[PDB]
Parts: structure tokens; C-alpha cells; sequence
């Protein structure tokens, strides 16, 4: 009994409705996760450590008595480098060498400049203080994710960089615990969900309130990254886990394929579509899955995957193609085309963008972060407020001339004056000058 | 009958309490639930339910939501309304800042790797900007300024400002500010409501991309609660000062600099430290004297007696330590050599360095961002060569995880050598 991928087509008068469905069902409502994040987060803000145990035990499957248990120490991170291959741990210090190299590029530091009254203009720089940085758990937890984060959080100089890593069942990934070591991970918990989030938001007795919370997370992380926002400083809430493969039938259907495969092997709620104009390439690339999916290793998520959220979708032409695939509006766009810079202009909706038949959203999972540019040297010459940036604090200063005080104070003075603020406007004017007052 | 600022003293076992309670009225959980409460209801009633908060909270009479909308013409109107020193100094501000922003700007951009890959990112100015205005005299223009110049610099096609008028009262420099900045349409409406309005979308209000303008615990929440829905540029706190004084500033000009906040609002919190015990009782004095010549002194009073304090400590180290404890939004660092405060200070936000810097020169600047005003999509367009050095990264680490799907997907890529 092959495998029979769900096909849509947008001639069909029942697609909008067909695909409308597709995209937004869901067996756990919004609103259930949501309040049931919303207990997690009073409790943890209530009984601290307590109930971050006691999540734990019953989300994680883990037997921990106390917090103390659930602490990983630094030493352990390096047991983990040590039981990792040669070829796994020298993959890590290559991936770690490319970002590492690029952020470093990229910071930048406190400045002062003088005017020409002598007033002195500038911004101050520091490192945050710490940063915590969540990582999936289990063996779908991209050691990315942990190197992408960590370590532009070292190379802006923040002190201490927490982990919080579920361990489902006591299980625990040796190179995501690897890559924390190689980027300098300070402190590890084997926690997850929103019972890590609030505990990093909030402080508990044993975990410390962090500056800035960083990291792609399930949808009870990302709601409760949502929820300690302003609480808190964080970087994004992750989507759910999808891809949308665009492609004119000149990509092989076995690369195609796996393309999908690669985004439904991640979990059970990811969602893998393909879109294309070339009804032959469809019937291949079904035939491809089909053919390909039996022996997958991770066979039996990638078939409930594609079952619940999967889908071949015939369109009309390449216009009809970037219709849909801006209705879908993806986070990861994998643009499998001859010409992808042709058919970028009519994509308004999309975030990273995967262009041609050379490259799969595999290698975004792997060697950049969530929609950011691959990190080269050439790249680093386009700053972005994210990466180090992200993990600094900034201050602006103003150190004003005698001089320079009473220019800019008799601005101030006609604009504050005009809206009768008064204190303003007297705290401004008592520095104007006037040389020949004795 | 005189006024007696609050006094603490760093010297007193009990000071770490009496600190709690000052940075610790109407609570949280209070703010929190009505403005939960209006956003539910705009999105549930639209235009209906922004005009009957914009007639509760803004005291006002309109018949339906066309009566809340200011034509651009309107700002064209109160740019020919202003003095003639208000206008220049708008329009020099104007200047500096556009300018400034121009040059930052980044559009689209592609490197091509030495092995053929090309990398870049796709850069689309966004769609709508929301920039909210806080209503009345107590509107900065610079944060009109400020917020509009860079939208239109990145390309934003329409800024949307929202302003309540509290009792039909305008602000004509605001509208001024506004005209110049660029604002291409107006709504006469504020706080929570107005957060919502753009956020969602009524029949009147357009949905927009990002929200940008600091407003009070109103409009700060309301934001807090949006995000996800719409972009945001920051939740603002309080509105604050921390004066840190060696004792050699006249006490007037720093009495003058603690009214200077505690006039914006009355939840405004003004706070001076000083190793100077004599320094500041003549601050004090300086306040009890200087209080009712100011024509907002009712605000000023409710602010001090609220959250206003002078603190005594024992000499510069411990100055900092509180500083630092306190993590003011704006710090005045009134003292000899201010370069050797500040690095024992490093929780503050904006900083005003020396004697003759007042925070007030920070609310109205005159000028010396457009990256928060675009959205960007990362491309990576491996050449062959390209795919098979990430690849062979990537199939490595998939593998020792068994994500073969990913493995296998990169592998398909990946050349021989030789």
C-alpha cells in the first residue's frame, strides 16, 4: 500500500476553501496551549523551583527529586564533545569557525564624537548580562540553533549564557550538548516549555532571570515567548515548522521529495507543501515519495506529518504559482526554479528564501539561522541589528559645551516654551550663555 | 505650607525597602484588564467602539468616526498656524534627521561567493506604519519627527498617526511635526483603542504593519498585547529622570531638571542622588520654592509627591551602585568627570553627561530607525560548488542526530571530488 500524497488543484472551485483548511486547522485549539500557558507561567512566577519540577516530571517523562537534578554541569558538556565523532565534532568547530569569524566582523563597540562647539555625541556599549537560549530537545534540536545563538552572545561579551534543553525520557542529544560547549554555554537545565520560559523570564530559586530569551520553540514555547514579552527581551516566536517548495518541474523529483521530507521528518505538526504549474513533475514527484518514503528513518513521523499538513498543489502557471504561495505565506520558501530571481518580484509574502535547484532548506536548518543570510565575510560587511547586535545594550550619550548648550538650549526653549512645558523649557535655558552678562 | 520633597538616605539599614517601594498608584493588573477589555471590543465593534472610548476618555462629542479624521490639509493648516522660531526649528530638525536617515538606508543586496554562490537579502519598505501621538501640550515633536522621516525614508507608502484630542484640544506644533515628517493621514484618537484600531483594522482605521510612538501605561500595554498581530517598536516605561550630582550643579538648575520630567504626567518619577548632604537640602529648598511659580506645578506636586525622592549616599561608588539599582530610562550624570560614572552605571538608558546637559535638550533635539521600517527576506542561491561545501557540513551533523531526510536532502547536492 504506497504512500498517496494529498494533491490539490487550484482549478478545482473547492481549492480556496480545500486549502483554507489545510492551512489552519488544528487539534489542540489556540487558546487550550494558550491558557494552559498562561497556568504554567503564574505557577512557575509562584512556586518557582516546585513547580518547575513538577512540569518537568509530567510534560518531560524525567525522575528528578529536586531542581538540583535538573541542572547539567559545564564538565558534562564536554563529556558530550569527547563522545561525539571526529568527523561530528570538526563538522561543529567548522560551522562554529564560519560564525564566529562573521559575528566578530560585525560587532561593534562604544564611540564618542566631538562637534565642533565641543560637544561631545556618542553611544556606550555593553554586553547584556546573560541570555538564555532555548533548544528543542530529542533528536530534532538543529545544533545551529545553539551555535548561531550562543556564540554571538560570547563574542558581544555576555557573561552568562544559560541552556534550557528538555530531555524527554532522560534522553539527551550529545552533539546539541557538544555544540553548547563549543559555543560557550555557561549553564545548562534540562528543561523545556513554557515551564523554561517563565523560569528564565521570572527567575526561580535555582535558575536566574535572564536579559534576553533566544531559540526556535514548539508552539507552548512560542506562546509563552509571547507571553513574557516585555517581561523579558526575545529574539522571535518561531512559526510552526513548515516549508513551501516552489518548483517549474526542472528539478529532479527525487531531490524535491526529500526537500519535503527534510521539513516533515522535524515533527508531527510540520506542514510540507509544493506548488508547481507542471502536472507530469507532480505525478513524479508523488511517485517519488511513494518510492522513497518506506525506508526514511524517521519514516513514521514524515507520513503522519504529510498526512495531517502535506500537498502537492497543481497551478494553472507561474503567475497562478506565486498567487498561492503568497496566500500561504510561508517562513521558509524554497525556490526551485531556473530563473528564482524572475519569479521573486510577484513573492510579497516569504521569509527566507532558498533560490534554485542547488539548495534545500536543509542547509538552512544547518548552516544559517532563521532567516538570516549564510554567514561569510562577504556578508558580514551588511550589518543587521541582529546577531551581537541583539546581545547588547545601548546607550546614547550627550555631554554638551557651555557653548554647545546654549545653541541647543534656545531650540529647546522655543519649542517647549510653545507647548507652555516650562520646566522644560527653565532646565534648558539656565545653561544659555551670554558672554557679557558679569 | 511649603513643599518637602521625599528624603532617603543610603545610610539607613531600611533603605533598600524604602527604594523597593518607590520604583515598585492605579495597578497593573487594573490597566491590564481594560485594556484587554478595549482591544476585545474594537475588534468585535470597529468604528463603534473607538468612538464611544474616544468620547469617554477624550471628553469629547463626535457623531460617528468621521468626525475623527484630520485631513492632511489639517496639517498643512498648523504648519502656517506656529511661530516662525517654532517652524525653523522643526524644519532644521527635519533636515538632520532625513538626512541622517538617507544615508543608513539599505535597500536589496546580493554578494556573489568567490565559488559562485550568491547570497543577499530582498528588502520591501513595509506596507503601513501606525505612529501613536500622545494628545494635549505634553507631546514632544521630536518623537513625530523621529519616527515618521524614517518610515518615509524607507519607502512606507502610508503613516498613519493617531492623537487624541482631550477635549477637542490640539497641538499645533504636533500637527506641524507632523506635516513636515510626512504623515499622510491623521485619526483624533488615542490609548488603548487607538492601539487596537491599527492593529486589527476597523471599517475607518487601516490595519498596519508596525506600531512605533511612546505612550502612557495605557498605549504601552495595549502594544504589549498586539504583538504578534502587528510589529512594535518598543514597550516604553514610565516617564523618568535620575539626577546623579556631586553637589557642584546650581541646586536650581537641578531642582528645574527633576521638574522637568515631573511636569510631563503625574505617574512621572523624578529622582536625585548626591554623596552632598548639603546639596541637597539647598535642593530641596530650590523645589519648595521654585514649585509654585511653575505653570504645571499641580502635575509637577502629584509626580514628586508619587514617585519623586532626593537620596543621600556616602560618596561616589554608592551613588552608581543605586544608579545602577535603579536602571533609569534617562540619566543626568550632573558631575565633574562624567566618562568615569558611567561605567559603573551600565543599566541606564539615555544619558546627559555633565553640568550644562539638562534631559529636557533630549526631548527636543534638534537633530544630528529606516531598517525598522522595512521587512527583509534572507536569499541563499547555492552554486553547485556552494551546495557541496555546506553540504557536506550539514550531512555530517544530520545524520549524527539520524535527521537522514535533511541529510539525504543536502547529499543529493553534494559533488565528488576527483
Amino acid at each position: 500500500a504506497p504512500f498517496a500524497i494529498r494533491r490539490l488543484n487550484a482549478a478545482d472551485p473547492d481549492f480556496g476553501r480545500h486549502l483554507d483548511h489545510l492551512l489552519s486547522w488544528e487539534s489542540v485549539s489556540d487558546d487550550s496551549v494558550n491558557q494552559r500557558v498562561l497556568d504554567i507561567i503564574a505557577a512557575v512566577r509562584s512556586r518557582g523551583d516546585a513547580a518547575v519540577v513538577e512540569f518537568t516530571q509530567r510534560f518531560d517523562g524525567l525522575q528528578a527529586a529536586s531542581m538540583a537534578d535538573l541542572i547539567l554541569p559545564r564538565e558534562r558538556l564536554e563529556l558530550a564533545l569527547t563522545r561525539i565523532t571526529v568527523a561530528q565534532r570538526e563538522a561543529l568547530e567548522v560551522a562554529a569557525e564560519r560564525v564566529r569569524s562573521y559575528h566578530e566582523k560585525q560587532k561593534q563597540g562604544s564611540w564618542r564624537y566631538t562637534e565642533a562647539d565641543g560637544t561631545v555625541l556618542g553611544q556606550q556599549v555593553t554586553p547584556l548580562d546573560r541570555a538564555g537560549l532555548y533548544v528543542p530537545g530529542g533528536k530534532a534540536s538543529y545544533p545551529s540553533s545553539v551555535l548561531m545563538n550562543a556564540i554571538p552572545a560570547k563574542v558581544a561579551g555576555v557573561s552568562e549564557v544559560v541552556m534550557v534543553v528538555p530531555t524527554p525520557r532522560g534522553e539527551i542529544n550529545e552533539i546539541v550538548l557538544a555544540a553548547a560547549c563549543i559555543a560557550g554555554v555557561d549553564r545548562v537545565f534540562t528543561i523545556g516549555g513554557a515551564q523554561a520560559v517563565a523560569a528564565l523570564a521570572y527567575g526561580t530559586e535555582s535558575v536566574p532571570r535572564v536579559d534576553k530569551i533566544v531559540g526556535p520553540g514548539n508552539i507552548y514555547v512560542a506562546t509563552a515567548k509571547r507571553h513574557v514579552f516585555g517581561q523579558v527581551g526575545i529574539d522571535m516566536i518561531a512559526g510552526p515548522s513548515e516549508i513551501l517548495v516552489v518548483c517549474d518541474g526542472q528539478t529532479d523529483p527525487d531531490w524535491i521529495a526529500m526537500d519535503l521530507f527534510s521539513q516533515a521528518e522535524h515533527d508531527e505538526d510540520a506542514q510540507s507543501i509544493l506548488v508547481s504549474p507542471d502536472a507530469a513533475f507532480l505525478d513524479r514527484v508523488a511517485d517519488s515519495i511513494a518510492r522513497l518514503l518506506p525506508t526514511m528513518e524517521r519514516a513514521e513521523i514524515i507520513r503522519t506529518s504529510l498526512e495531517g499538513r502535506g500537498a502537492l498543489i497543481q497551478v494553472a502557471d507561474q503567475a497562478q504559482a506565486c498567487a498561492v504561495a503568497n496566500r500561504i505565506a510561508p517562513e521558509h520558501l524554497e525556490l526551485s526554479v531556473a530563473d528564482p530571481e524572475s519569479w521573486l518580484p510577484e513573492i510579497r509574502h516569504a521569509g527566507a528564501i532558498f533560490m534554485g535547484r542547488y539548495t534545500a532548506e536543509a542547509l538552512g536548518d544547518y548552516c544559517a539561522g532563521p532567516n538570516h543570510v549564510l554567514p561569510t565575510s562577504g556578508t558580514a560587511r551588511f550589518s543587521s541589528p541582529l546577531g551581537v547586535y541583539d546581545f547588547q545594550k545601548r546607550s546614547s550619550i550627550i555631554n554638551c559645551s557651555a557653548e554647545g548648550a546654549s545653541v541647543l538650549g534656545r531650540t529647546a526653549s522655543v519649542l517647549a516654551r510653545g507647548e507652555s512645558l516650562t520646566a522644560h523649557a527653565r532646565s534648558a535655558e539656565y545653561r544659555i550663555l551670554d558672554e557679557k552678562e558679569a
